[PDB]
């Protein structure tokens, strides 16, 4: 195809897009860069412990970097005009995702970040102990949210179900 290549068109013109994705360790958000198959992954990493990896297809920059940890993880953080926040969730890790709702809470809080479309990819949706889009939509009060438009797409980034009828979502709000 490219199945996704495709659905960003009408985006493609001289200012650069940027959606971010973040999310918290092993929610699948390197996986989710590599099925995207739309240019190969080139990893940076721009202060010590801040590994950002990086693709492009013409003017849309997706820019993914985990989050939630280790120590201390940064200001070098505070994001020009992106213009998508995509926050993926490991949905089989019902301890951390209270972990993934201080880091949902805490970015979605920047001034940097404010008019930006909030699409949450529900991850690994193919393990029995799963825990659905409705678990994950209260457990990370999305309903709250008196601003953003946002949306939760369940996913299983490995086969990549979900992945187009998540980017169709936003590609279109940002349209
Ligand atoms: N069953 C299943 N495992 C997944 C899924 N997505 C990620 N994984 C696996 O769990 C780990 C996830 O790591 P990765 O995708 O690098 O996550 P990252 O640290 O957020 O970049 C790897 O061993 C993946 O193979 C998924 O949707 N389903
Ligand atoms: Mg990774």
């Amino acid at each position: 195809g490219n199945i996704f290549a495709n659905l960003f068109k009408g985006l493609f013109g001289k200012k650069e897009m940027r959606i971010l994705m973040v999310g918290l360790d092993a929610a699948g958000k390197t996986t989710i860069l590599y099925k995207l198959k739309l240019g190969e992954i080139v990893t940076t990493i721009p202060t010590i412990g801040f590994n950002v990896e990086t693709v492009e297809y013409k003017n849309i920059s997706f820019t993914v970097w985990d989050v939630g940890g280790q120590d201390k993880i940064r200001p070098l953080w505070r994001f020009q005009n992106t213009q998508g926040l995509i926050f993926v969730v490991d949905s089989n890790d019902r301890e951390r995702v209270n972990e993934a709702r201080e880091e949902l809470m805490r970015m979605l809080a920047e001034d940097e970040l404010r008019d930006a479309v909030l699409l949450v990819f529900a991850n690994k949706q193919d393990l029995p102990n799963a825990m659905n889009a409705a678990e994950i939509t209260d457990k990370l009060g999305l309903h709250s949210l008196r601003h953003r438009n946002w949306y939760i797409q369940a996913t299983c980034a490995t086969s990549g179900d979900g992945l187009y009828e998540g980017l169709d979502w936003l590609s279109n709000q940002l349209r």
